[PDB]
């Protein structure tokens, strides 16, 4: 009745339960994969997915919101197979990933056409299919807020005002990125609290955490495992700070996982590691269940209702 | 034998017949495509490529080269349709069509490990198909040679020195791009005879174009009808001069035509002042009635259309 779901009737947000905010399934470069199709195999990758996600199930996660969407690979019929194989609540989305230049096809094309192409996968649905998009997926990095960056952030505004669904964001966490990000939507007119910017776990950096969560969105403490961009336990220490100093009405978590798309980078990097490592060092320090649930629980539903 | 041919069996070089060295049955990009299907009508777009391609087959035309790879939404499936249909040798090609950054894949991924896709395409064959690369298609424009742009022109080297396929080229004609791919190919290795510089009608700066000639390599006059690049009678005024000082022996001609293209931009739509004459068979309509009447005989003519192609690919 409100957020759609791959392979499924749309749920009220009341009904999404306990989410992993940004996981994917599968990622890779469209025009590789179409180029030399002899890089991939499909089989294991679905293998690995189904395995994956049966066991973040096993935990008790009940949705998981995946924001692969065009320049990462986005599948839908992918997708629904995962889902049949699982049965998964999925939150497909709509976007594009970008961090310097749009496809070639933009070329003169206005913030509008694009907008339109994510508003027709929200309200027609996704490559071909009657799944419908439930958010909008954005992305900058060390280039920056590129004019073509730009246009997709406003093309991203767009679609929420029309549509309604929340923009979920990757961002840089050391060179103002999210903040940028946050400004140029809330300019246009998007409610701050319809927006999670993405990839602050990467920095230890509380005050620019903050500010970002002062201005109204949810902050993306999204990526742990990746140890190369922040180790788990400095991690755990930012969360742990941000949840004594009153923020856990901001917060979300998440793995940022791979499920199928390491022991110096990412050694113990999977879709469960915040059952394993996170939550109970929280516990543990005096974090009581229903932070907990907040952070899993209510920051999504409120984050799409 | 000795080019391939899609849906077809080879043919040795010396039967290539009169060749339109550069022309594209269809262009998009593949993560566009990919994502927005409902934006592509088919139908229309392998109508629009058999109609062009028959007409230019009623020209003479023997074999078109169809330099559209990575980036550029090579389909030989499509292709094998277009042939079928037509009856008409195409050349298809490997490579990697980028103007700043590789796609994410290639990431941590060396030089090698690029030409390896490449030696796939050619030995193997493409996107699962037997059809096999006959050339490796590389880029540059305006943002220059950056550090991936020239992991791909390394890559095509190292592809071109295990296989021997010839290297055509996509450059920015007002920012040296051309030369420095020269520049880069030789350094590694490539003969010069092996390499097409393209898009060098793009400007009249005769003496730059005649740099790369004399440095051994084929020049593409090669986006006849493309006015907002260079009109058609500058184009003529240049080619006719390169002939003149004697440069046939290293001019190739072609239109760069994009029977179905995606862009927005798009050169033809309701913007017909970029490129007002601009299809597979301008070169018949204006460019070869031009230099014919002003002194180039039919042999320059065959020299241009048939004899370079064939050394090209030999
Ligand atoms: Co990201
Ligand atoms: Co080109
Ligand atoms: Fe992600
Ligand atoms: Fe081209």
């Amino acid at each position: 009745m409100r957020i759609p779901l791959v392979g499924k009737d749309s749920i009220e947000s009341k009904d999404i339960g306990f989410t992993l905010i940004h996981e994917h399934l599968r990622v890779f470069s469209e025009a590789v994969r179409q180029q030399w199709p002899h890089l991939y195999n499909e089989d294991e990758e679905f293998r690995n997915a189904v395995n994956e996600v049966k066991r973040a199930m096993q935990f008790g996660v009940k949705t998981i919101v995946d924001p692969t969407v065009m320049g990462l690979g986005r599948d839908i019929r992918f997708m629904e197979k995962v889902v049949k194989a699982t049965g998964i609540n999925l939150v497909a989305g709509t976007g594009i990933y970008i961090y310097i230049d749009l496809p070639f096809y933009f070329l003169n094309r206005s913030i509008d056409e694009i907008a339109d192409l994510f508003i027709h996968d929200i309200k027609e649905g996704i490559q071909g299919t009657l799944n419908k998009a439930g958010f909008v997926k954005i992305a900058a990095d060390e280039p920056g807020i590129t004019k073509d960056v730009e246009k997709v952030i406003r093309a991203a505004a767009i679609a929420n005002k029309e549509t309604k669904v929340p923009i979920i964001t990757h961002s840089n966490a050391h060179n103002n990125t999210g903040l940028e990000q946050q400004r140029i939507l809330t300019e246009e007119g998007v409610d701050p609290g319809k927006i999670l910017i993405g990839h602050l776990g990467d920095t230890d950096n509380i005050d620019y955490i903050k500010k970002i969560a002062d201005k109204g969105s949810f902050i993306g403490l999204d990526r742990y495992g990746l140890d190369l961009f922040l180790p788990v336990d400095k991690r755990n220490e930012t969360t742990l700070r941000l949840i004594k100093d009153g923020y856990s009405d901001k917060i979300m978590i998440s793995h940022d996982y791979l499920c199928t798309f390491k022991p110096k980078l990412a050694p113990r990097w999977s879709i469960t590691l915040i059952f394993e490592d996170t939550i109970p060092f929280l516990k543990r320090n005096g974090v009581n269940e229903e932070v907990i649930a907040t952070i899993f629980k209510e920051n999504p539903k409120k984050f799409f209702s």
